[PDB]
């Protein structure tokens, strides 16, 4: 259910949450499931993708 | 190893990976983990965590 901070983390971008280590965090349910940094064999750009939009 | 993208994907930000169904992807082994959608129930906001940054 819940996990807590281990080290501060400062935003990157405009969807991340910056927190300080030792917050009590908890894990939303979303369609889009864990998102993973993955490499396009196919156009060769990489980023972060939904896993939920993939299979092996 | 290598997945397949179900379906198109349009980027939302300046770190995500745009994708069109059927790329094959493959997943970057990085020092963050999975990407989890997170509340702060110590600050009331939310947004996406590195889950190798918190503990149960």
């Amino acid at each position: 259910m819940t996990f807590v901070a281990l080290y501060d983390y400062e935003s990157r971008t405009t969807t991340d949450l910056s927190f300080k280590k030792g917050e009590r965090l908890q894990i939303v349910n979303n369609t889009e499931g864990d998102w993973w940094l993955a490499h396009s064999l196919t156009t060769g750009r990489t980023g972060y993708i939904p896993s939920n939009y993939v299979a092996p």
